[PDB]
């Protein structure tokens, strides 16, 4: 299966889609985000960060607290492991990483840390 | 000859190489950037953008008007063959690209499109 996915996320707060699988004999793997609608990103920013299940929440509360002004994300977050920036409408974005960063058997989540976005947008990667 | 090369652009605005070749049986080539020096992005960022010889100037142009939180790279411009990400002084990024994308004869040059860098921090990139 394809080594990217497209993925959009829109001013309704929802990603296209909650599943993401990662072709295991991928060497990269690459994510392409968009804003459908007409909200900005200081109003309906979103943005792809990908991290183990367990750390999705810290990534999520830390995140928070770091401003807009940091893509609602805290800088040098290691339980972050792939991510693109804070996106507004109209806008694009793509961040490739190497598929040998994710394990078997591991659970991993992808998710949007714009405040309150994380409750719905939000899903599983697996490596398969 | 290996399909990458290890390029880097440092703060006195100059890319190790002008003239890279890439190996006509590789199957994919891969750029990898870095930034040895102290001065961050927003002062001395540099990417890694390819185009023939002929889009070079209307991508850079382009791309200067689209300003730093774009990567100073017009958003969907047509004209980018392959490009690694604005980056700052200690930080690294790279980009795979099939080598079927270029063509015997053309000719490619790449470039880094922060402000005024052009000028400096440019070269060709042939199909060998
Ligand atoms: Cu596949
Ligand atoms: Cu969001
Ligand atoms: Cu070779
Ligand atoms: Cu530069």
């Amino acid at each position: 299966a394809e080594c990217s996915v497209d993925i959009q996320g829109n001013d309704q707060m929802q990603f296209n889609t909650n599943a993401i699988t990662v072709d295991k004999s991928c060497k990269q793997f690459t994510v392409n985000l968009s804003h459908p609608g007409n909200l900005p990103k200081n109003v309906m920013g979103h943005n792809w960060v990908l991290s183990t299940a367990a750390d999705m929440q810290g990534v999520v509360t830390d995140g928070m607290a770091s401003g807009l002004d940091k893509d609602y994300l805290k800088p040098d977050d290691s339980r972050v492991i792939a991510h693109t920036k804070l996106i507004g409408s109209g806008e694009k974005d793509s961040v490739t990483f190497d598929v040998s960063k994710l394990k078997e058997g591991e659970q991993y989540m992808f998710f949007c840390t714009f405040p309150g976005h994380s409750a719905l947008m939000k899903g599983t990667l697996t490596l398969k």
